[PDB]
């Protein structure tokens, strides 16, 4: 529906905008351009280095089940080369538990597993679905707290919080299980479970790198965006080096800050107004009594304990000396938000307790994570109006907030879009 001579301006050179260029082109579009504001591409896909090996400061890892993810390394020639994750879970206290072998809990926790996958797996039949343009089941839209009570399944919640809010993903009270359930699908959950997870040895960020220098058409860097206009038929693209004239626009960036440089029209601007994200703050640390596993602490996921350590990512297991990331939530709807000066002081203090002391922090990113609306909003229709202003004066919308925060997701959002759209 779209021609193929049509020259296309992608906003954002992480994990969408790489993989709207890659299906894009595999369609054959090929007049695109990327734009990045940054110098670097893979967005929340960001491994630094370290000594020789590289670490995570956003994105690990992957499951079976991120079938888009492979075709990107079928493309790249990447492979699923990481080392091996291992977990323990800690109480607050730092002592160690193991919560699937308690003999009254754990059966609880399993059986509404159990019932829940049935739910799925029935009533609840297109829940998975990449999106949220085939309007989802009702309940779904309800926060995945009150989703799993209207079912009786509440003990579930202690097999879907881990992955979850630890994650950075935010508390079950409020978050919809529309999103809690494309992300964390049956399938997804069992694997994670299972500790049958993908990670890549010289980060999730090289395999987007490396996507990037495939394409016929590399991201341009370092683009400072100040104006975009949408008169005429034509969008045209203000930056402090250029400004040129494009036929289509295709956004992975966030939308809410989208309005802040563009001819935003009223249903953009109300609509996108509207967009929450998380706080999600990582520490890269060196520590002394190196843990010898990664660390859950399920106690410091309850939002009475926000902007406390609820994981931390044990990387590389052979060099005491390498970087221990630690995770942490500085917001909750209906708490007061954390300071990134308190929070660091609860990374050093809990990190002691758990007795593996933090000797240096090398590295800090407070992230812009999980774009997403709240149940209300998401009741109202939000997606319905959204999804159908795709193409409103030749502008499209993708990346996080249409689909979900994790890189599989919104790479097969961006492939979707090229069906649904432009071929
Ligand atoms: C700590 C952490 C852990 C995570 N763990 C995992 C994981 O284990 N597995 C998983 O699947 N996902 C994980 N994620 C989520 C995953 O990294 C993201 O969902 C994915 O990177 C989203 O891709 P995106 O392209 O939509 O957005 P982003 O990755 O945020 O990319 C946005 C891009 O647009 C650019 N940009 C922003 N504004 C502008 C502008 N004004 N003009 C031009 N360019 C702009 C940015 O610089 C960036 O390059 C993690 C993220 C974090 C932060
Ligand atoms: C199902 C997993 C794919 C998506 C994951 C998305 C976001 C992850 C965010 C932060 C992860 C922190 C990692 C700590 C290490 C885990 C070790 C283990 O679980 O065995």
């Amino acid at each position: 529906s779209i021609s193929k001579d049509s020259r296309i301006a992608i906003i954002g050179a992480g994990p969408a905008g790489l993989a709207a260029g890659m299906y894009l082109e595999q369609a054959g579009f090929h007049d695109y351009t990327i734009l990045e504001r940054t110098d670097h591409v893979g967005g929340k896909c960001h491994s630094p280095n370290y000594h020789g090996r590289r670490y995570e400061m956003g994105a690990i890892m992957g499951v079976p089940s991120y079938d888009t993810i492979q075709e990107i390394m079928d493309r790249t020639g990447d492979k699923v080369d990481g080392p091996k994750l291992r977990r323990e879970f800690l109480h607050e206290d730092g002592e160690i538990y193991v919560p699937e072998k308690d003999p009254v809990r754990g059966p609880q926790v399993m059986a509404a597993v159990q019932k829940l996958g049935q739910l799925l797996a029935t009533k609840y039949q297109g829940y998975d679905a990449n999106g949220h343009y085939n309007k989802v089941h009702e309940d779904l839209m309800l926060p995945f707290d009150e989703f799993l009570a209207l079912n009786g399944c509440e003990a579930a919640r202690d097999l879907w919080i881990n992955p979850f809010t630890a994650f950075g993903y935010g508390h079950f009270d409020n978050v919809p299980a529309a999103y809690v359930l494309k992300y964390l699908d049956f399938v997804t959950m069992m694997s994670f479970a299972k500790g049958d997870l993908w990670t890549w040895a010289d980060g999730t960020q090289a395999m987007f790198e490396h996507l990037n220098a495939t394409l016929e058409h590399p991201a341009e860097r370092n683009v400072d965006i100040t104006r975009i206009t949408r008169e005429d038929g034509k969008v045209h693209i203000h930056t402090t080096d250029w400004d040129r004239e494009s036929d289509v626009l295709v956004l992975t960036v966030p939308l809410e800050k989208f309005l802040d440089y563009s001819d935003a029209d009223d249903d953009e601007r109300e609509y996108f107004s509207k967009i929450i994200h998380q706080q999600y703050m990582v520490d890269a640390c060196l520590v002394k009594e190196y843990p010898t596993i990664s660390g859950y602490v399920p106690d410091n996921m309850r939002p009475e304990r926000l902007g406390h350590v609820m994981v931390y990512y044990h990387r590389w297991a052979d060099d005491p000396h390498q970087i221990i990331t630690t995770y942490l939530l500085r917001n909750h709807p209906d708490y007061a938000d954390k300071t990134q000066e308190e929070c660091r002081q609860m990374v050093l203090d809990d990190m002691e307790t758990f007795g593996h002391p933090v000797e240096k922090i090398i590295e800090e990113q407070t992230w812009y994570y999980f774009p997403h609306v709240s149940s209300e909003d998401y009741k109202a229709g939000w997606y319905e109006k959204v999804e159908g202003m795709q193409g409103r004066r030749n502008t499209f919308y993708a990346g996080e907030i249409m689909s979900f925060g994790n890189f599989d997701e919104v790479c097969h959002y961006s492939k979707d879009l090229v069906t649904r759209f432009f071929v």
